[PDB]
């Protein structure tokens, strides 16, 4: 599971398709090495938190980047 930590001015991406729930999120490199073509994504801020990438508890197994 993806150790990434950010902070409130931290730009990240929430991605509809993939979360578990809206509160869900994963670092910007998360996404780029993930493969979210016609997802409904946004990067934007979140108020800071934990990636979620590996996390099947908060996000679906395809929405998971090469490295987790
Ligand atoms: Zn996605
Ligand atoms: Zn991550
Ligand atoms: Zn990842």
């Amino acid at each position: 599971v993806c150790g990434s930590v950010w902070g409130q001015n931290d730009l990240a991406y929430r991605c509809r398709t993939c979360e578990h729930d809206p509160t869900c999120a994963i670092c910007v490199p998360c996404f780029q090495n993930g493969n979210h073509k016609d997802h409904d994504y946004s990067i934007m801020y979140t108020g800071g938190g934990c990636c979620d990438c590996g996390d099947t508890t908060a996000w679906k197994r395809e929405g998971f980047c090469s490295r987790h």
